[PDB]
RNA sequence: AUUCUCUCAUAGGGAUAACGGUGUGGCCUUCUACCUGUUAGAAAUAAUGGGUCUUCAGUUGUAAUUCGUUGCAACUGACGGGGGGGUGGUGUCAAAGCCGUUUCAACCAAGUGGUAACUUACUUUUACUUGGGUUUAUACCGUGGAA
RNA sequence: AUUCUCUCAUAGGGAUAACGGUGUGGCCUUCUACCUGUUAGAAAUAAUGGGUCUUCAGUUGUAAUUCGUUGCAACUGACGGGGGGGUGGUGUCAAAGCCGUUUCAACCAAGUGGUAACUUACUUUUACUUGGGUUUAUACCGUGGAA
């Protein structure tokens, strides 16, 4: 088909992403804004409709205009493309700095630029993703951060003692020479059309150095300029893997991993790219807990979430923190804050051993964590009873953990902070004059919060129960052998 | 779905390919039955209708039966499989031993076998296709023998002079240790499940030692055993392409080449795999043309029907040799051979400037080497007026072909063969009586064919154009670039 | 020895018969690598006297 | 009008008012061990209502082997943090320590110079919600029309 | 029966005779520079019939640059093997050589001790045929039924 057919599909496709998401979001907005109401009673504030700012300043930036007149705008664009005299107009870049963070600056680009410009990474994707390195998973449809973990999990665990070398690059976008892009495009035998250079030229006429970051074309141009400094990583003999500017290597000789240093030296200096030495943190040697080490040594180190070591892999101390953070702001939002206000009017009071308030908190941790599973439907999948179950909880984001020790650790913070959420709650309720300090769920001790829950009925269904998250890592290990990593993974 | 619905499906697209494959073959040989019949006249034979000689062996054999009672079948299979008593039929093994070949007995498995090989597989190959190297082209669905060839193609111009070695292994398939296979399920993470064992084992249990050959389960068991080869030579420091059971290393140490030998051979010893020093070729050294040499040196190697060079990549010899006996072979078909029979009853003499078995010969030879497509096509794509063209001759097998003088060789070679058939031919016709030598094509000169049958046209349609490889390589170099390797290559 | 990566690769020895024969070393009594020198002579890495 | 047209087509002109989604219910079919109530009615079966179990490492004693690890009874071992105060053991020449009772803390806090708040929130690889499909049952959410 | 059923389901029982494909034509739509005949009829356009062109490297002289390589006239260089005999050049002190005319060979054969045959053929990585889609137009090919 001509490319004017592929462009109105593309622009068609786009445009009716977004206001499908704007249709899905007001909905959530009208639902959670009607819970906020039966939850706050008479101190809910009003409900707010908010659209994007951005939509004003160029009528092409909104979706129904867009698609409203997407014959028209395909015609031009393909013109001006076969005429060579196409051209992407200016975005917006509102992004700031941020406290603790790098500025990070973000164009967002209009609809059809932004569909121009990923149905030419697709094709360039297609036609040359044979020529990249096995070591490299990012911005691909075949490789991903897991297979990379699974890969330093395998081989750490053959050695005792291995040498590591961690590096960071400052400015990797904004710091490529234009000079040295354009000379890559005719070498270790790639396939780029006059048609696409062109395409790819014109995206940097503004700019006089680096390349755009919010765009779909630049993440072809990341993985193509370390084609050399991958091949001669390779060729030195040593294990390495790279996700965009994030690297790191271990070696078993110094030598290997002294040269190492010198390629990557070599490379930022033909590129251009230079490293920041704040955030480095150099050759280190990673043995074993109590065996003694002739220099700097180190137990474990981080990459991408994961902590990897010796012997376990386990999650990062600071999305460990992010969970507890998001739990006990659930807790705190259902159980203490409705007490704080000034009145207490259209609120509920707990009686006769009820309370929806415990159920709703309930509910929603084990939504965050299983995802809606139930302890029996996991018993059932682990014997052999069933065979299909779903994972959609947090634990999908971290597969391959096998630390039972941390996970035994977070159910115990688990049932304490809850237990201490709830006396809390009863003390509030005492303040404000009703006295139901021999009413479960506050006549429960800590030693048996979960025995009793366990057993606590309701419609036919267990909805008491307080999740765990062993079970969940052994239904993970146990579904990883039988489908695989990509099937069990979030598709995020 | 269950695993009856998944052999049911895979049995029923397994017997529906051979009855379309039995139904266009009955059709071919009808229609050369009557284009036989008018080329040979009274003399030609009789028709015949063959059937595969095993569809009688076993019932099971036949495709019409299996397709008739399918769902009995599968679920019969689907229970025994469930209960762990299935066991695969003994095959059908007619192969036998050829002059101047291997014997390569090859086992022809029943349908219902061969779809539970094939489903057994594919499920295999999805989940651990990931953990193979980069440098494996056999058997999978990602990599190609062209992709190994412009890998070297790619590392051999850098340099001029580079180290190589060239060994070849003895009875591949049939020398793998049993008790070496079952230790490597439980290695590099793996994924195999306790049912895809127990079929595996199944295959297995009638010999002691190798693998079957025939079936689709052993393909991922040849890929399976040279991890730790591949793992070994990666971390060597050396380039490698290993397709199959064939393998080429080449490197710029001596060291390190003889240290390739030494991986290889503690391989062999760990599988117990035996190398043919008969058909091996050793170490040596590869410089350009003129250059001395202090050890054995060579100009050239060979590797998949391909002549691997420092400069240029052309066609092998053999494969050139057997061009040009179709090409001999169907000018004397359609020339020579009729009229050496006894009579020339029933056929056709040519008069009045005409002939159609000129024409028909020169069509033979146009969809032998181009496959229909005429030269104003061909330019039509060279100049950009069109924007589609499909490749399937015999030039698709060699798409990376860059040897213009070999193909001008073949041009001529071509020229000269016509013009000496046609000569045989006017001196055949003047022996039985007929005199024609001033008419065409028999009055022609060398030095005018060309330019001669440029000309003449018939019907609109110049039909007596003669083909040249030189227009149809500019037109795979142009395609190469605007399409790729996966899509101009053919499927097969 | 003399070398560093030598006495590297005898680590590897060491290891390597260790997971063949299924001994365990001890990593309570073994002191590792360090460099003797004679006194005053400083070093770069752990070094001791005698 | 986010619906439909028109062409000079990253724009401009007409014509019609509806056009996209969410919750609940329905239907379609879809992977499931038992034991018991009351119904119905022939135990073909249904209909509903209650309760239990599922994992791993062992030690066996044995069958199977296809010469192994297997399948098995029966066995026994696992399987929900940490911190600050008080008070008994038992620790020894002192002591560390090791035992368990009783109190305090919504979380970061096993800490800060000091400790409260927050989810349409905050931010560097950092994000997702419950087998599908179809329902002019049923109630509502953008933006229009009417007013 | 290769069609449909039935269950004890790698099998066995019934019932119906049609069931899968190929060539040609049709239709649907699908990527295309011109110049001319004769038609038709208004040059809106058709309908058919004839003929030419398309690639790469240069040298420019110049415009553009977005500071380059570009786009351009015009230019000139490419673009269909090898072998065995005869005979002229020109080779030089001889000579190699280098020039081109004239004959012989269906291919392997630029070779074998010797050279004919073969495609439903022969064989180690070794194989494929012409944008699709739909046509109870039209003629035929397996296997059934009828006979």
């Amino acid at each position: 088909m001509k490319l004017e057919q592929q462009i109105q599909r593309v622009i068609l496709e786009e445009a009716k992403a977004l206001i499908k998401d704007y249709h899905e979001y007001h909905n959530r907005v009208h639902l959670e804004s009607v819970r906020n109401k039966k939850r706050l009673g008479d101190s809910a504030p009003d409900k707010k409709i908010h659209r994007p700012n951005y939509w004003s300043f160029d009528k092409k930036f909104d979706p129904f205009y867009v698609k409203s007149n997407y014959k028209s705008i395909a015609r031009s664009i393909a013109n001006k493309i076969e005429n060579r005299t196409y051209l992407p107009n200016e975005p917006f870049t509102k992004d700031v700095p941020k406290p603790d963070g790098g500025i990070r600056k973000v164009s967002i680009y209009q609809i059809p630029d932004a569909a121009i410009s990923k149905l030419f990474f697709n094709r360039l994707l297609a036609k040359n993703r044979h020529r990249f390195s096995s070591f490299s998973y990012a911005y691909r449809n075949d490789r991903n951060v897991h297979f990379a973990i699974q890969d330093i999990s395998v081989d750490l665990k053959k050695n005792e003692r291995t040498f590591l070398a961690e590096f960071d690059f400052s400015d990797f976008f904004g710091s490529i020479s234009h000079s040295f892009l354009n000379e890559q495009f005719n070498e270790n035998g790639f396939y780029i059309s006059p048609e696409e250079k062109f395409i790819i030229r014109s995206f940097l006429r503004e700019r006089k150095v680096g390349i755009p970051q919010g765009t779909s074309i630049s993440l072809f141009l990341a993985n193509l300029t370390c084609w050399k400094l991958d091949q001669d990583l390779e060729r030195e003999g040593v294990k390495f893997s790279r996700y965009a500017d994030d690297t790191i290597i271990w070696s078993q000789e110094y030598s290997k991993i002294c040269n190492a240093f010198n390629i990557i030296t070599n490379f930022s200096k033909s590129a251009g790219i230079k490293i920041n030495p704040k955030k480095s943190e150099g050759i280190s040697l990673l043995t074993k807990k109590g065996l003694p080490s002739e220099i700097t040594s180190k137990n474990n180190l981080d990459f991408l979430g994961y902590t990897l070591s010796v012997e376990n892999v386990s999650i990062k101390e600071k999305s460990v923190k992010k969970i507890k953070k998001q739990i006990s702001y659930i807790l705190y939002r259902n159980l203490i804050q409705p007490l704080k206000k000034t009145s207490l009017a259209g609120q509920t009071i707990p009686a006769n051993d009820r309370d929806k308030n415990f159920l709703i908190a309930i509910c929603e941790i084990r939504r965050y964590m299983y995802g809606g599973l139930s302890k029996s439907q996991i018993k059932d999948y682990l014997s052999g009873r069933s065979n299909r179950l779903y994972f959609k909880g947090i634990m999908s984001f971290y597969p391959l953990v096998n630390d039972v020790e941390q996970l035994k650790q977070l159910d115990g913070w688990i049932v304490s902070v809850i237990y201490r959420a709830l006396k809390l709650r009863c003390q509030l309720l005492s303040k404000w004059g009703y006295n139901r300090s021999h009413n479960f769920p506050f006549i429960l001790d800590r030693e048996d919060i979960v025995d009793k829950c366990s057993k606590k009925t309701i419609a036919g269904r267990k909805l008491f129960e307080i999740p765990s998250f062993l079970l969940i890592h052994k239904a993970l290990q146990k579904g990883l052998q039988e489908s695989g990593i990509e099937k069990i993974m979030n598709p995020q």
